[PDB]
């Protein structure tokens, strides 16, 4: 990873902290974004709202005129939602296809070319295995995994050809900042709320974003250099339910 | 299906049209739904474009209140685009995303509670297998049929407790005037490149819209009454490819 | 028209699923072959009895039908060993038995009457396999891998003989009211038809399958309705995921 | 991977020399197995034949035995079949079922109450593509490849709780001795051409598998189990 250029988007969340902070031990220089990324420790810094389609479009060719190339890019920025599709909304419709499933395609159609003329590149799609397989009462969030994954799977067959390989991570349940939270204001002691999480998962426990982390990095790694278009799942052996 | 009745979208297109008509000759009142739809013979005609909210939001209520009721709905209109996603326009984002995921997400929306309250009914997307799978140079056509496909399996078992069932039937090639015109566009004439085609599946002929319009029947009778969330593989033993 | 006419070998045929298979197909107008351990009480067209594990007996099952009622248009594999536990609490009987029935057996069966349907014009192949299988589950390693075999051999098979006229596809049940699971609950003490209730709450649709849910998609899966169907694997499982 | 202790199958082949010097590279103490191993750089030799159930049935515990402790498992070794189903022998079957199923089975059956009683383990298989997806002329061997993915994934979700690991590799095109046999066509211009079938623009060589397994193996790994991992540059079944 040494001299590479990284993107990293829903650089704010636990994963995506994680993935950066992974990246720049590891050697890369690397571009946060997300809605807000001042207090990020980074080497370029692109704040934006990923519904515009001028600043998604515009996230690549960012990095390249900031740091001077671009060589991975981490698609993690992600909305969530749940409820039967009787309990969805217009606007949660517009704010989880807008973010979870265009603002990859667009980040991506922009970031292609870029790495097709540099002779290659890696993208990592966060998606989930909710989508996967279907899940109760989540139809908007798997819907759009679902569109994610297939978009990974058909960029990663499109693509290989130009040196650039396109696979995903598939979290299940991942311990994270605002998981706790949601306990804590619940009046549930956070960290007993998560092991109690964790013996739904075979393993024993949830997953760390590092856990997460330590997937993408594979996947952007040479290590990874003949997987174009996998899904791979990281989830503990818990099924979808 | 005697007494029955039916809501047929993409009614003027090749699939739905003879969805129509085995409907009707089986017995069931069909309302047609399409951007035009004067030729057509069935009990009520409903033209509009499904990228209109309003008029997707507003279809299942007006069969249930212009023919009495509403048991099966058949979301079948779809647009077909192709290209890497690097060739993939704004215009092409928004079509296929309207009229592939969003207006069956609407239609759905909205007719759930109408069947629920009636005491069950049955929902058939038509998906493709293009979707399930990946395949080369057609990113958002794929990506939309595996949102549709998520969609289908969720809502699935969201929605049998209210005894809806609600599955899909999953084409891969099919003699249709939109599979046709896009091989003149190309330009193709359209009768030998079917021919081609046909002699590239196992099964040794393309499939014809009366093969899906069986599947569909299948689906929405009694023959199918365990089916929930089930995605029907109809290709003649030919991969996505 | 339809069914009439037609012959069906149909295995597993004293238990749930293929007896009401059988009852179906009678009905359409089909003349059946029936294959069991025994099948002495089954109202049937020709009688086959024997044990799937004996290659001899899997492997002459299509060209015995063939010979007593002339022709072969479709087989429903449907004999399958129930099993459960980890790997490690799987025995080599357990093993031997569970494959020898829900793989070796259809593979046999299948390849001796893929040449006899060829010959013929075409016909129809219908394995019954699992949704356990296709997903994997708890506490089941042995069941769910010979399921997923048999899932996999559905799909090349379907794949490799549709340029013959051969429709070989598969329906994946998940929970069935079987007589099996109803005498393991009155052994419980329990009402069966209190505790079949009990486990459709489970299921999205409410109910666990009968026998009958289960056969119109196998016949579905035989009739002219599905011509263009190859290689696919019907999840029959009234929404209810693996677990 | 210093200290630690793994099984490799199939250890002679093309897939499973190149896990071994991986293993060994990071440190790892490797006992090979395979029909012959006398060639093979390696911590401990247990040459036999997978077809025979004692044999399978040892092969962990005799691990253990001779090294002192098991730690990750490889089941590598397999057959390669081709044929439509009517051209399928018993003896193709037999042969196919044994190596490609029954044999892992075995293997994990009795590796696993090694590596629980130590406190876990990982457990990497060597499945395929083919089998995940109905592939043309080749039912024998999709079947098995589909049985033992199962069997990855079953497993995975039942000894997880113990901290065994259990996860699968899923090749398409790989460039292996065995490849190059059942060729001899000319194996390196059919190679070569194969290699132009795959988008990325050349097929596997070994230490691409290599290089995936011995991630499964490892720390970074350690929230994967069940994992079905395909390696195909792109290629699907066809
Ligand atoms: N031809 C095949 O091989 C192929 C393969 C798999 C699935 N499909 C799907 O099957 C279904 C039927 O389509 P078809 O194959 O008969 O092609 P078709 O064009 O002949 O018919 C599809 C219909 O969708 C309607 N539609 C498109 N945009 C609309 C809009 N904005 N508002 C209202 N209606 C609109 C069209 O006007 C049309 O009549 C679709 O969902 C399609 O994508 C067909």
């Amino acid at each position: 990873f040494e001299g590479k250029v990284a993107l990293v988007t829903g650089a704010a969340g636990g994963i995506g902290g994680a993935v950066v902070t992974a990246l720049r031990a590891a050697g890369a220089r690397v571009a946060v974004a997300d809605r807000a990324v001042a207090g990020i420790a980074a080497d370029l810094h692109l704040p934006g709202d990923l519904r515009e389609a001028a600043y998604a479009d515009g996230l690549p060719g960012a990095v390249a005129a900031g740091l001077g190339r671009l060589d991975i890019v981490v698609n993690n920025a992600g909305v969530i939602s749940r409820g039967r599709i009787t309990e969805t909304t217009d606007a949660d419709w517009s704010l989880s296809l807008g973010v979870n499933v265009e603002a990859p395609f667009r980040i991506c159609r922009a970031a292609i070319p870029l790495m097709a003329a540099a002779g290659g590149g890696a993208i990592v799609n966060v998606a989930s295995c909710w989508g996967l397989r279907p899940g109760p009462g989540h139809a908007l969030y798997c819907l759009t995994k679902a569109a994610l994954a297939s978009l990974t799977q058909c960029m990663g067959m499109d693509h290989a050809p130009q040196g650039i390989r396109i696979n995903a991570v598939c979290p299940n349940e991942v311990n994270t900042p605002m998981l706790r939270t949601g306990f804590a204001k619940r009046g549930f002691d956070p960290d007993r709320a998560v092991a109690e999480l964790g013996r739904t998962v075979p393993l024993g426990r949830i997953a760390e974003p590092e856990d997460i982390a330590d997937v993408v990095l594979f996947l952007a790694s040479d290590a990874a250099r003949y997987l174009c278009g996998s899904l791979v799942e990281v989830n503990g052996g818990k099924a979808v339910a």
